[PDB]
Parts: structure tokens; sequence; C-alpha cells
């Protein structure tokens, strides 16, 4: 019973390491200080398990972003200023770490090996930390416990998520080219490629709604922005098998699920409101709840205040369970919260911004994101919105793939030939034209027509 | 015994193995001691063999001999001082122990430095001394004492290599400059090919180390105009252009650049719509594109100055230089160090990508947009007053150039398919407007 | 008072030469021009502390003293409408009389008015 414990504390206190793939990265940069530049894309300093080659390493890391050429001497010189020389074993250990691998063209591999192990150390740092904080909760209830078990998880995972991404050649965005063109004409093309708007028009401009892209809906109170964008989800809802996420931030699911009782079954939202439903409003709205409960393919989160690190913990749990989604849309952009940036509203919505570009690109879906034009522009008053209208508020226009703005002549002059219609506006579009789509808008069913 | 002699320093700062390698490296190659003579002197070693064996090798060099290990040998034998130094062994032992060349200029280098620290911890006791013992001199003698040891310190190391600064040097590098302006085909354009005639009669040219500001309004042609500028670059030279598209995918960027060099509609090319002409247009443009291979398309968004840069020597080590570098929004960069000020970000981003063109000596494109303000008044050309709103980069840029349609304002225009290319600021040449031939269904500009 | 003043100099003089002494013996990561760069950088601090002592009383018999000895400079040197500096330009020499010593000299202007050409 003796000898069982001194064997198992060493076969278990040690963690997975490579002083082998350590030292021939070492060696392999003094041989070859131009592969610098792929090396420190794939480790870190602090990717070494050993302490002296970590000084080692930081030593090499400074001489060569510096510009200067690294070699035994100017390492073993520049370690020796810093008093470190003696710690990693004097210049005998770096004159064999240059001996020991004579071979190039390796190093990369090494690299990769290096990265790999410290991948795992920091993985089992995480178990021991979060089987600690499951002993020890320190005051911690079981959900916190649990955001914390995925908050360091997905750190882990989020390090290694575009490591090599740095060489572009022309060659690989050719065939990445060609292989989008060979997936566009294999699917039916008929005038949408993306996810269908259910708008003839507007699908002429902009080819659906595309996988990736980060889509600004734009409109002052009362323009029908909701509406908009919730017309948007109906018709991903009964066109794709994939399901559609809501982040309702605003309102309630009970409210968004009335208005689109009353935009799908044509019944007018106040006799919803108010219970006046005649037998044939009750056979239009039923009929529709059938269809939708058939379809199951909505989900709606009516959580307030929620981060873009939660939202995109959301939207994977749900797209794990049917393989993707067909359309993400998240109420109002400027009611998500990032509490690193408190301090800033406007680089707070701009970190929202590019969190959710990153959520549609990471996912494939696209992402509606609903935002309020400033202000400024009730204040003038004589024209359209521009994009200039958004950028007030968190240069948003940066980040957002399409943008589109809803205007209402009727709003503003009552008395206007266009009663009852609304002008989506393109102001920005990555993979089609700028204009306007003109829909009918009908504000009694919370319902935009074509 | 060891405790005091472990916290006392004795030995001043110095490198044998910098020496050694300084020495090693003249009797491999000889032709080097006309570089490594401006940075080190004998009285820079610090090991008073070494110092022995360079007085040795100066001396051999400057009478025009061969340095080699017997010639070496027999000069420090003739002096009897051979001994002194450690034997022919030590003397063999300098040149095995470094077998690496090209490395004898940084070796020297240090040996320099090293010495520069011995000098001036000489100076830091005798000026400690006089401290102590003045002598007879006051605190202003002594503090002038102070100031002239260390000022002669300082002037032994100004204008060390080269000494840009004084008019010599300066005359020098004027006739190296004009040198290599006479070798290279000068038929108006001593830079980078822009591809437009007129624009080249004005600019000779996108030159080396400028920091090039390409503004407009939206909808305006920026994009197309600086991907034109590329296309040319690409076209004409055989060193790489470098896109960093933080706006538009690299997909995107080149199915205009097909539009363009193919001149087939672009809506075309998004529709699939394109007809046998078309097809073959397309395609004989890719295989030349595929043939040069000479551009690079990095579509990643929010990076930073030094990210930028990174990836650029990286590419500019593969091929010896860069042709052209192209920032598609310089506001859609980022400075994590200045998030509290959008104005100050953009200057230091500004200041950054005129470094990084000096430091590459290649022609930095940064795309810019026209300050919203310029709408309100819509009476005139952009002017360079509405940059300066958006990060003062004027003041780094070495060319502006603005793009104005009257197409797009007053549809009536009699100038339609016509864009006015102002030029809002330059160095190295006048300012003025040439006017290009927009083709806006083919993303091309034509002169 | 001058006495303890001169004393504390030649004291905050002989901590500088120790620390620089240090520094030259222990560069914890410093090369030699940023070494140099302290070095110039603590000796100039103890210089600035004794550059403008005793300012305070300005009385005006010293005033005028200056104001004399100036005139006594100025009419001495040969004063054919410039001063100072001569700018080269006739017209602008005869309304500033050249650029005065130790003057700072604002010269700004639009971009490409010639502001560096000027
Ligand atoms: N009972 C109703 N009858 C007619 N129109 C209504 C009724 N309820 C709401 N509306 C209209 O529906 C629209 C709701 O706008 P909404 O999308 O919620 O606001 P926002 O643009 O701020 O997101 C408005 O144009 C409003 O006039
Ligand atoms: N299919 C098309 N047919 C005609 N003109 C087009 C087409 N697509 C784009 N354009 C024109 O090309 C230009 C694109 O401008 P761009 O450079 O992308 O914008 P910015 O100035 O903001 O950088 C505009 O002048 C636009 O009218
Ligand atoms: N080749 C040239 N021909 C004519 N005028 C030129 C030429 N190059 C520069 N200029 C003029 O010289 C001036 C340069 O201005 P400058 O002093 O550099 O700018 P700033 O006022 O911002 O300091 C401008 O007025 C410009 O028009
Ligand atoms: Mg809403
Ligand atoms: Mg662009
Ligand atoms: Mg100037």
């Amino acid at each position: 019973n003796r000898k069982i414990p001194d064997a198992q504390v060493d076969a278990i206190k040690v963690p997975p390491h490579s002083l082998e793939a350590e030292q021939s990265v070492i060696g392999g940069l003094l041989l070859d200080n131009e592969r610098w530049d792929t090396v420190s894309e794939h480790v870190m300093t602090q990717d070494f398990y050993s302490r002296p080659h970590r000084l080692i390493f930081d030593g090499v890391k400074s001489i060569l972003e510096a510009g200067k050429p690294l070699d035994l001497i100017t390492l073993s010189e520049y370690l020796e200023q810093r008093e470190q020389l003696e710690d990693v074993g004097g210049f005998a250990y770096l004159a064999d770490l240059a001996k020991n691998t004579p071979s190039a063209a390796n190093i990369n591999a090494y690299a990769e090996i290096v990265a790999e192990r410290a991948l795992v150390r920091n993985l089992i740092g995480v178990a021991n930390e979060i089987a600690d904080a499951g002993y020890d909760p320190q005051g911690r209830n079981a959900e916190d416990l649990l955001d914390l078990a995925e908050s360091k998880v997905f750190a882990i995972a989020e390090a290694r998520t575009s490591e090599n991404e740095g060489p572009k050649n022309v060659d690989s965005i050719l065939e990445r080219t060609l292989e989008r063109i060979e997936l566009l004409y294999k699917t039916p093309q008929d005038g949408v490629t993306g996810v269908n708007t259910g708008f003839t028009d507007l699908n002429k401009k902009t080819a659906g709604l595309q996988g990736s892209d980060l889509i600004i809906v734009a409109a002052r109170p009362s323009m029908g922005k909701t509406t908009f964008a919730m017309n948007l989800c109906e018709n991903a809802a009964m066109e794709q098998d994939k399901p559609v996420l809501i982040f309702s931030l605003e309102m309630p699911a009970e409210q968004i699920m009335m208005r689109m009782l009353a935009s799908l079954s044509r019944v007018d939202q106040t006799k919803i409101r108010t219970g006046q439903l005649d037998d044939e409003d009750w056979a239009r709205i039923s009929s529709t709840m059938g269809i939708l409960m058939e379809k199951k393919n909505m989900y709606i989160d009516d959580s307030s205040g929620l981060t873009p690190t939660e939202v995109r913990s959301r939207a994977r749990r749900i797209a794990r369970e049917h393989g993707g989604l067909s359309l993400i849309m998240v109420d109002y952009l400027q009611l998500m919260r990032v509490p690193a940036l408190t301090d800033n509203r406007t680089l707070e919505i701009a970190e929202i911004s590019r969190s959710l570009k990153a959520l549609a690109k990471e996912l494939n879906v696209p992402v509606v994101a609903l935002s309020q034009l400033n202000r400024s522009l009730e204040q003038r008053a004589d024209k359209r919105p521009v994009n200039s209208d958004l950028r007030e508020s968190g240069s948003i226009e940066q980040d957002a793939d399409l943008i589109m703005f809803i205007y209402r002549d009727e709003v503003y002059h009552p008395d206007s030939p266009l009663k009852g219609t609304a002008e989506i506006i393109i102001g920005k579009q990555r993979n089609g034209p700028i204009g306007s789509v003109r829909l009918t808008f009908q504000g009694h069913y919370s319902r935009f027509d074509n």
C-alpha cells in the first residue's frame, strides 16, 4: 500500500507535454529565423510546459519582433542582460537545443504538437477549477456554476477557433469562389438563393436573406419595424424546415405570438386584443395555430438584457438540435448589454454589432437585428432615412452586410397619396443593389404585403 | 567571502561571444572589414587578447593583405604577442566557433554598445570621485565637468552609420536616389503605375513610402477606383499586391475585379446570365490572374495596425517586397489602447499606416469616408476640411485624392459617366483635378 | 541658504552618479541607447532644478539697466531695418525687423497654402 501512491503521484501530477517538440521549435528558429512568422501563428510563450523553454522562447520572440537576427550568441546575451541565462541552464543548454534538432521544415509540425499539449494542459486546469468550484461553491448557485463551466470551456474552444487563417493566396480564393458558384448552381435559383423574404420585389433585389449576413432593420418609432422583421420570420418559418430563433428583448412572447396570429390569419389585431372575435375570426386563428403547431419550427426567447455571449450560447443550443437555423432575429440591438464596455455606449453597441456578425458567420445563418434611427432625423424631417442616421448610434454600418430602412410618408404627412404604403429603403447591400421597395402596410393586421 | 563577492559586480558589461564572432567572421570573409571598422574600434573590445588579435586584423586588412589564420598568427608571432592571446589554437578556435556569416554587423553593434556602457560606467565613477573629492572645484564646475564628459560619450556615437543630418550624407543619398531613378524606365512614371495617363502626369505614379488617402461619399466609386489601381499594379509589377478588405469579402472583390478586367456587366456576373462571349472574356482574365499570382486578399474584420503590419511583412519576405498595400476603410480598423477616443484612434491608425509605408518602402492606399457635413452644404467639390473632421488624417497623408460625381447629385448633368478625381494634397507633385470615365456596369475607371 | 542648496545639489549629483553606475552594472533589459538617455535625463533634471533660482525680485532699476543694455546692443549692430534674422522679404522685414532671438513664431495655414514652402 506504500508503493501505490508514489507511482500514482508521478503519473498523475505530470500534465501532458513534449519537451522534444519544444526543443525542436526553439532549435529550428535558431537555424532559420524566417520561420518565426509561421511558428508565431501556432504557439504562444505560455504554450511551453517547461519554465526554461518559456524564457528562451520569450527571448526568441523579442529579438525576432525587433527585426534582429536570432543566433545562439544574441539569444544568450539577451538572457544574460535579464539575469535569466542561469535560469534556463546556461549557454551550454542553448547550444544543446540548436544541436539536438538538425532538421528543418518540420518546425510547424512541432509547433502544432506544442500547441496541442498546451490545449490539453489548459483543459485539465479548467476541469480542476470546475471541480474545485463544484466542491466549494463559495456562495454560487448551480446555475452560476453551470455558466462558469460553460464560459471556461467556451474560452478554451474560442482560442483554437481561427488559428491558421493568415496566408490568403489567390489560388485558395479561386477554389472557394468556384465551390460557392457550384453550390448555388446545384440549388434551385429561381431568383432566391438564401432565405425567402416573402416579398417578390425585395427578393428581386436581395436574392433572399443570405447565410452569414448581418441585417440591420432600422426605423423611427411606429414605422412597423417589428412588424416587418416578424413577417420575414413568418415566411422563413413557413418555407424552411430549419427553426427560426427570435430574441424578443422588448416584447413578451405572448405579444409576439398575438401579432403573428393577427398577421397570418389576417384578423384585426384590436379584435384579438379585445376578444371580440366572430365565428370567422376564430376559424382563421384556429387554422393558423394548427399549422404553427404542425411546423414547430419557431423559438421565442423573451429574456431581457442579454449579452452577445448568452445570445450565441442559446443559438448554438437550438442549432445543434436541428443541424442548423433558418433565421436569427434580435429585436433591439441597443437593448443588449456588454458588462465589459459599460463605460462607453457607442463601443458597447459596436461590439454587439461585431459579435452578431461573428454569430452569423459561425452558424451560417442570416441574423436580423432591429435598430432605432437617431433623433436628429426628426429635426430634419425633409428626406428619407440615410446611413448617417445609424452611424450616430454605434457605427453599426461597418459591420452590417445589409441595411434596410422603413419609411412611411403617411406618418409624417397624413394627407399623403401613399396611404397604406411603406417604403423599404436598401441603405447598404454587399451582394446586391441599393434602392427602394414599396410594400403595402396593413397596421390592422400587423402585416406587410407585396 | 562568497556572499560579498556575489553581491558586488566588479565585472563591467561585455560580450566575449560577440567579440569572438566579429574576429571569427572577419577571418571567414575579409570584405566585411569596411562595415565592421565603421562600428567598432580596437579599444571597444573588453578582452586584452581580443584587442591584440583585432589590432592584427586591422593592420593586415588596411595593408590590403588577405586575412587568414596563418597570416594573423605570423603577424602576432613577429610581435611576440601570439602567446599573450592564447596561441595558434585559440585563433583556430575563434574561426571555428563562429561558422555563421551576415550577422557580423550585429555582433559589431553589440561590441560597440558594450564599449559605450563601459565608458559610461567609467565616466560615472569619475564624476562620483569628483563629487567626493572636488579638489577646489565649485558645484557649477562639477556640473560642467559632468555635462562635458557625458556629452563626449554621446558625441562619439553621433553619426556612426552615415549619420543622416549633415549635408555630406544628404548629398550621397540624393545622388543614390537620382541614380536609381535614372536606371529605371522613367517615361513619366517613377513609382507604381496608376493605369491612368492623366493621373500619372500629375503624380508620376504611386510613390514608395507614400500614404495615399482616397476619400469619397457613398457610391462615388471609391472601392472601384482603388481596385483599378490594384489591378494595374498587379498586371504591371512582379511584386505582389496586398489587399485588406475590411468591409467586403474576398469573393466579392474578385467578382468586381472580373467585371473590371473582362469588361463584362457586373449584374450579368451576379445573375449568372453570361453569354458565350462573356464566358470567354472572364476565362481569359482568370487565366492571366492565375498565371501572375501576384495578389493577396485578406478579408479579416477589425484588424489592428499591428496585425496589418505583421501580415504585410510576412508576404513581403516571400517576394523581397510589395508593389502596393490597399486598406479598404481606415475607420473600420481598431486600436484597443485608444477605445476612449475615436479621433485619436483614427489618427494613430493613419500614423501607423504611414510608418508601414516607410518601413516596407511601398505605397499604402487607404480608403476613407467624407464627413456627413458635406451633404448639408452640397454646393461645391469635396475639400481637405471634410476629412479633418474624421481623425486629422490630412497631416499624415502624402497624397489625398477625392472622388466626385456630378451625375450623383445632378442626374441631368452633362458630365454623365464622368468622375472627377481631385488631388486635395500632394507632397511630390501638383494639386488639381483629373477627369475619368466611370463605367458603373463594369466597376471600372478609364482614361 | 546658498551653502545648504549647493550641498544638496552635490548630494543629488552623487546619488544620480550611483544610480547611473548601478544601471550600467545592471541594465535590467535596457540597451546602451536607453541607458544613455536615462543618464542624460537624470543629469538634465539636476541642472534644470538650478536653472532659474533667483528670479523673484524684479525692481524697476534692474529693468532699466537691462533695457538700456538692449538698446545699446541694437545701436552697436547694423540696423538698416533688420535687427534679427533676415526673412529675405523686404516688406516683411519692414514690419517685423527680422526674426528676433527668443521669439516663438507660429506659421499657420490651411493645407496647400504653402506653409512648409514659406
Ligand atoms: N390595433 C391597431 N390597429 C392599427 N394599427 C395598429 C394597431 N396596433 C398597432 N398598429 C400599428 O402597428 C405598428 C407597430 O409598430 P412597431 O413595429 O411595434 O414599432 P417600432 O417601429 O418602434 O418597432 C404601428 O405602425 C402602429 O400604428
Ligand atoms: N450592377 C451595377 N450596375 C451599375 N452600376 C453599379 C452596379 N453595381 C454597382 N454599381 C456602381 O458601382 C459603385 C459602387 O460604389 P462603391 O465603391 O462600392 O462604394 P463606396 O464609394 O462607398 O466605397 C456605385 O457608383 C454604384 O452605382
Ligand atoms: N509640382 C508642383 N507644381 C506646382 N505647384 C506645386 C507642385 N508641387 C507642389 N506645389 C504647390 O506647393 C504647395 C505645397 O504646400 P505645402 O507647404 O507642402 O502644404 P502645407 O500648407 O499643408 O504645409 C501647394 O500650394 C502646392 O500646390
Ligand atoms: Mg419591437
Ligand atoms: Mg469598399
Ligand atoms: Mg510640412
